[PDB]
């Protein structure tokens, strides 16, 4: 009925709690699991391909990271679904973490050495641009699409480009804000995040949170805890509703790029994100 | 009547929310729209062009990012104007983003590598100064004008600068304050901001929040979210009052440059902004 | 099994605080204390050892910084365990401080020199990567493995990587999140960092902090001071409850690399971190099987 | 008379406001205002010249930066001064802000470029050492004398140093604190702030706040908005008074060193800073 | 008596305030004066001198940088020495704040140049390591001691070492926590910072607060106030309490090095720091 927001439903089984991981989707899928047939790079991207020319770019899909997405089952609600009044589960709070930042630690592997003249002192750890984005709603996550280059020349299967949403070829307005390039994110690794932003329009029902750090070499940086809770409730007390009774997060966690030895091939680097949501039953008309 | 601010409008239509997404105005129009015919730096500058002495310095305009602005319609209010008390509209606060960040995350196009002894890497992303400003009010924002080089030959066409609104070329106190140097944001596109800053001064009808990081290789910082609420009263409770129904929006955000692989030419890169002001009735004497 | 928190007890001897520091595990064990036989290195891990190939990764033990811990034991409380209601200790809040910075200010060594021209300028000090991780709770802290090469070659014997757990060799699914790789930090300096995180999907009777800072050259920072306290009740007013009067304190505190004038060497630097547990009795229903 | 403070002064006219704008001092004074003759470096100090020997240290004075300063008049209050009870002006709060960063953005100019293979790039904006400090109170700002070296000849013309104060050389206790060498800002582009810094044991009817940032390349950061205030009431709700009837406003906001193509001169760059004092009327014993 | 903390004595001088001033000790004494001899050196150190070998680390004794300390006299209490409830001093809060920054600003000596290959540019500033740590109490500080290495050699006189207390060589234990090796700050300008800590297992009548940012190069920062308060009351209301009517003030500031023309030589800089404690009688059982 009529979206009005009324009392927190009280009694048994009014409260919930959901847990969930994300693993990050860098560039390499899950599979082949095999050490030495490409499954050595799980949780890393490929090596990222550079353009040959000014009109030239054609990136591979596995060099490309994109958005992690699950859309997890809540417990039923309404059996009457012609009632005036029903009830809806909302989402309160979520305590995320990102796990693994220790095995950045690791500088004993045959990464670029940190003295290139003599070839000696520890592999280079992974460093430079990091992308952090979480988000948790009752609807996909809203995509504003945005690029660097409307010419870049995205696989046209494998991955969402904006060509995929709109038929067409990018235009030059696609590296400004373009109200036509839209999408949601309903499915885990196949939109890019190059492309694919957070729309600060639309996402009524989601409450996400991003930040960014550019550069080369940037040191990577994070803070892991079992103590902080993310309020999901708007300025009006009220989290997000899931209206289809079905709960989405959304992700996406570089800390940087690992370097090779051969002609410092880049690989991206992306960590798992945990989940575990508290929610209530809401009154709405 | 006299500027007295009374109470809170209540009743049918007493609050209201405006929408809307400034482009950035790095350079390049938006028109050609020809990805070969200049449309491709639609969002960058087009090639930064230097002084070739001492005392020539003569900038091409499509090299100097401006001011975005727009102006828009709020719903009609006072029937009878000669009345002793009015309605006017109040700002209250603003859900404020800059969109795209993920973009910089494209390292793999033609920009200067960073592995030139072997021209191999990565594609170098944006990197540098950063300036990111945006302002609400009633009045299109005061500006007073404060450049680096009052030498600096800006073409006297094309771009709004202190020769433009003083009819007479600048003073040495230019490249400090001087009072005579003002001007106000009430074109999109044709405000340098190497030129115009806002004026503290006045503005009373205006808030604005801006921030400035310099350098050459800076590493790009940005936070998005839409949980952020930027209060818009000022220590009165009162926000900013549109005395003539028409809301101004102003803003800019540099986040460094691109350069590519013909004698380091610097390309500014600029990022939309995303605005939703909440906005309410108020009693005016 | 129903753990139900009543009410603070209140009397005689209610309330306690506990003391402890934990040495830093950073690779050369605490013996031999020698200052010419390998105990000069204690503080510090040897000298990191690097792969030969992208297939041939073998860390050496000692090269490998690994999680510092202890279980302390608790003034008893119950004597008689099927009472209807018990008394169990609540860890409050705890004063915790990693000690020795200042230490770092000595850049009068034999390091790689800042003038590599002339071999002068001063010792190089500390720098590069640093972690800092602190967890204090009733049962040991629950471990989440996750590693940065499903094909590194750890050692089998001493030191507990995933393969001491499983009992088979890394899967691929190593590098990200994979639900089978997990441990308790029941050893003091056997797990290494680099494979063992806090598992967020358990402690539910334990609350860590940890803060990572990459890079090669970064800076080391570092706040110390006895006015901090961090509160380790939850959201609901209730700290981590020890059920085995036993109370476990874990850490780790790396604060980077100094670096040799021999082909660079890397050794890991770590300090120690003091711990002031705060403790009271707290009421609650029998949760013993 | 007796300095115990009672109540707030109501009625007409009892609170009051104060703007003002310091142009900074770099350097170069305010004339000649010929942009062939000098005036070109207005807001900047003149090429910095560096010692010729461990015991050879003599700075222009034009290469000095120095404190900015004002002394303004405030509305007349006592008509009759031999009484038991009196009203002093208070300085309640203080909006300021360092107008002018974006112009930083001007990397079109003729300054030493990043690429100095080729000659190309941008001209290397301003960047280094960052100071800023401001005051607000009703005496001049209490000086301490603390500097690098004892043994600097500061010129004795010009400029007021340790040794104007002390009628004698400065000894080495003057390289920490030597109780001995204060002074008071009394006086606008004189007083070097490499030499004079805000006395704590002393300014008990003044504020001061200042950050001070070093390094030779460190990438300069500025914060601006209208909606910052400024508290400059103590710890007992009282802000400095005006036993003289003279506000005092200090100041200086050093940006860093532009660097030119001719053997790396360095110029320090300073910009202006607006204050908005609001003050009311106490009763004073 | 029984160390039991009552009610805050209440009437005449029953709260005062202390101030003091505490200069730095980072290698070179006071004496002697003049600026030929070694005075010039005052406020820093001495060259560093480095280790000649992994076994061979002898610093000199002026290469050290050391603690600052100073015992203040309050003002008399108690009569009646044998009564059951007598009043101490209790420290509320302090005002601190460590002067000079701006003598930082100094580029134009004789140090080693930005410009090495034409002894251009400007004198470099100081940088590098910094360390900032202060402490009010009613007992000496108290110090564990930990090296960075057991086998440095020293000297035996001129400073207060682990061996000058333990009466033994260091052990490897002093590399990390060893309980045996504690002390006292109870001399100014003899324990060395890199040797001295403050101890988290003691200090139960003081508040010590530091920080350290490390590196070889890194911006020195630093703010300074008169408005900041630091308290010193601990979560029960109570501040320390001088046992023995002595106030003791602890201090160490390092701002980093200057590098010389002379085989890249480093002096430590140190910077001296102000103290305006309030204290007031308290009544103990
Ligand atoms: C397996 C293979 O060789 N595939 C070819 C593609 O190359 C691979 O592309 C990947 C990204 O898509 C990675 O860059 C691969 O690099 C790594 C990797 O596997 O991750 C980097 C690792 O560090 C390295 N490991 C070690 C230990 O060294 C491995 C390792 O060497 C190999 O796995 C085993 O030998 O390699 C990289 O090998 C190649 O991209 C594709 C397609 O090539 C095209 C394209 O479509 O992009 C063909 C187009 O016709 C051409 N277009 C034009 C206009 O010329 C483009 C163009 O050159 C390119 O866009 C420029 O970047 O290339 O072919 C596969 O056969
Ligand atoms: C097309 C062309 O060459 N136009 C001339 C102008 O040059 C262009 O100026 C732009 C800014 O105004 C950019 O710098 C252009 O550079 C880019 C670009 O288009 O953005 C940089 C891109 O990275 C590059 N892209 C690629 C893939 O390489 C493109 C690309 O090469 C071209 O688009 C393809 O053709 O180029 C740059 O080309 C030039 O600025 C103007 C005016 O020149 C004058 C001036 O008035 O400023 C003439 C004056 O007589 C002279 N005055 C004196 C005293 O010397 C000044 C002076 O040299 C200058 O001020 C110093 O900077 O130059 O002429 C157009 O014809
Ligand atoms: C005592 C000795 O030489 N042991 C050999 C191992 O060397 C030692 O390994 C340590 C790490 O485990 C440190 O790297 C040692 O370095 C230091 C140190 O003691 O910490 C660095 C110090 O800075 C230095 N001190 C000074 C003042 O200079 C000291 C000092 O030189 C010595 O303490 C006294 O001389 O040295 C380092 O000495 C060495 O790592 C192993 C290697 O053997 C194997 C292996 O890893 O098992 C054998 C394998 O068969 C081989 N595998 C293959 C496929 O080749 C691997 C492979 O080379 C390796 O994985 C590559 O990294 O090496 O041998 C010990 O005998
Ligand atoms: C006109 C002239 O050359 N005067 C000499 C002084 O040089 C000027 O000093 C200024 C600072 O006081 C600036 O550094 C000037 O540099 C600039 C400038 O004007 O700002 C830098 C600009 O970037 C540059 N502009 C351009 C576009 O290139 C301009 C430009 O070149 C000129 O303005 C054009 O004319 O230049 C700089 O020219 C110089 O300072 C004095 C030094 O004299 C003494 C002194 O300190 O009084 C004499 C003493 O006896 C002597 N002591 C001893 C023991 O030798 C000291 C000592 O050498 C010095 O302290 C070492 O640093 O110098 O001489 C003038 O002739
Ligand atoms: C005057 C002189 O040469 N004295 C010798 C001592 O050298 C001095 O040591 C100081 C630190 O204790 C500084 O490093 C001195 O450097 C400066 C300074 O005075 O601070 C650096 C300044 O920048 C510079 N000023 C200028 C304008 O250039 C001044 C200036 O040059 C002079 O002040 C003017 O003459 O110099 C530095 O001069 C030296 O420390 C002592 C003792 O030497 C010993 C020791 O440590 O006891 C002797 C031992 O026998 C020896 N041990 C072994 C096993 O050989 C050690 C060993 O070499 C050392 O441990 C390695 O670091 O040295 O001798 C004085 O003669």
């Amino acid at each position: 009925g009529g979206m009005e927001v009324l009392d927190l439903v009280t009694g048994p089984d009014s409260v919930t709690e959901i847990e969930a991981f994300l693993n990050p989707r860098m560039g390499q899928p899950p599979t082949p699991e095999s050490l030495t047939e490409g499954g050595q790079y799980y949780g890393w991207s490929r090596g990222i391909n550079l353009a040959t020319s000014d009109t030239e770019d054609s990136p591979g899909n596995n060099t490309l990271p994109t958005w992690s997405m699950a859309k997890l089952q809540l417990p039923m609600l309404n059996e009457d679904l012609t009632c005036d009044t029903l009830q809806m589960w909302e989402a309160v709070s979520v305590k995320t973490e990102v796990v693994g930042s220790g095995s950045l630690l690791d500088v004993h592997g045959f990464n670029k050495p940190t003295d290139t003249v003599n070839t000696k002192g520890i592999s280079t750890p992974v460093e430079g641009s990091q992308y952090h984005v979480f988000a948790v709603g009752g609807e996909p996550l809203d995509l504003q699409g945005l690029v660097t280059d409307a010419r870049t020349k995205y696989k046209e299967e494998g991955v969402v480009t904006i060509k995929t949403i709109t038929k067409k070829d990018m235009v030059n307005k696609d590296q400004v804000l373009n109200p036509i390039s839209k999408a949601k994110l309903d499915k885990d690794g196949m939109y890019p995040v190059e492309i694919w932003h957070p729309d600060p329009a639309k996402n009524e029902n989601t409450r996400y949170f991003g930040n960014y750090t550019g550069g080369t070499t940037t040191p990577p940086v994070l803070q892991f805890t079992n103590t902080l809770t993310t309020v999901l409730l708007d300025e009006n007390g009220v989290g997000p509703l899931c209206k289809g009774e079905g709960l989405y997060l959304s992700c996406v966690d570089i800390m940087g790029w690992r370097v090779t030895r051969n002609y410092d091939v880049h690989h991206w680097r992306g960590l798992p994100r945990y989940f575990k949501i508290t929610l209530r039953k809401r009154w709405v008309k």
